[PDB]
C-alpha cells in the first residue's frame, strides 16, 4: 500500500517521496513487481490512472547506474509526449547522482544526439529520430535490455510508426524486456505486439 512493500531500491523511494509520489496506485501496485520480475507487460487502464510513473519506476530501479551505458529505450509518439516522460523519470530520479536520460527528436543535428549519446542511460526519443541514430551507431544498442512502448495504441496505428518499431526491436540485443503501456488494447495493436512479446503479462484495473 506504500511504495516500500513492492521492493524498490532506495534510490527510488527517495526520488518519489522527493517527487510528491506518497502511495501507488492501484495499477502501480499491480505492474511494478511485475515489471521488476523481469516480465513482457502489457499495461491497458485509461486516462489518469498513473501509467508513466509505472514503466519510469520500473525502468529506474532496473538501471545500473554505475554503468554509463544506454540501457533503456523509449519510444514515444509525440515530441511533447517525449518530454513528458523525461520530466517523470528526472523528477523520479533526482537521487541518483548522476542520471543521464536524453530526448531524442527531430530539430537537433544529429552531431550533437551523437555526444549526447556518449553519457546516456536512458535514451527517450520518437522512432524516426532513433531508428536514425541506430542506423548511424550514435546510439549502439548492444547495451538496452528494456524497451518501452508508451502509448502503444498511438505508436503503431495506422499511418504511425509501425515499420520503424519493427527495425529498432530487431536491432536490439535478443535477450531483453519490453512494456507495452496504453490507454486501448485494439485488435491492431493485439496484433502488432505479437511481433514483440511471445507470451506477455497483461496489467490491467
Ligand atoms: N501515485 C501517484 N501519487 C502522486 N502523484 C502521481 C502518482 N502517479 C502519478 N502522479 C502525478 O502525475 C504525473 C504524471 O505521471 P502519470 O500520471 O503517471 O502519467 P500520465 O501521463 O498522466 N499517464 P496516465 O495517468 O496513465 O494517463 C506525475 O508527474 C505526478 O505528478
Amino acid at each position: 500500500a506504500d511504495f516500500e512493500s513492492l521492493l524498490l531500491s532506495r534510490p527510488v523511494l527517495e526520488g518519489l517521496r522527493a517527487a510528491g509520489f506518497e502511495r501507488p496506485s492501484p495499477v502501480q501496485l499491480k505492474a511494478i513487481p511485475l515489471g521488476r520480475c523481469g516480465l513482457d507487460l502489457i499495461v491497458q487502464a485509461k486516462s489518469g490512472t498513473g501509467k508513466t510513473c509505472v514503466f519510469s519506476t520500473i525502468a529506474l530501479d532496473s538501471l545500473v547506474l554505475e554503468n554509463l551505458s544506454t540501457q533503456i529505450l523509449i519510444l514515444a509518439p509525440t515530441r511533447e509526449i517525449a518530454v513528458q516522460i523525461h520530466s517523470v523519470i528526472t523528477a523520479i530520479g533526482i537521487k541518483m547522482e548522476g542520471l543521464e536520460c536524453h530526448v531524442f527528436i527531430g530539430g537537433t543535428p544529429l552531431s550533437q544526439d551523437k555526444t549526447r549519446l556518449k553519457k546516456c542511460h536512458i535514451a527517450v526519443g520518437s522512432p524516426g529520430r532513433i531508428k536514425q541514430l541506430i542506423e548511424l551507431d550514435y546510439l549502439n544498442p548492444g547495451s538496452i535490455r528494456l524497451f518501452i512502448l508508451d502509448e502503444a495504441d498511438k505508436l503503431l496505428e495506422e499511418g504511425s510508426f509501425q515499420e520503424q518499431i519493427n527495425w529498432i526491436y530487431s536491432s536490439l540485443p535478443a535477450s531483453k524486456q519490453m512494456l507495452a503501456v496504453s490507454a486501448t488494447y485494439p485488435e491492431f495493436l493485439a496484433n502488432a505486439l505479437t511481433k514483440y512479446m511471445r507470451d506477455p503479462t497483461f496489467v490491467r484495473l
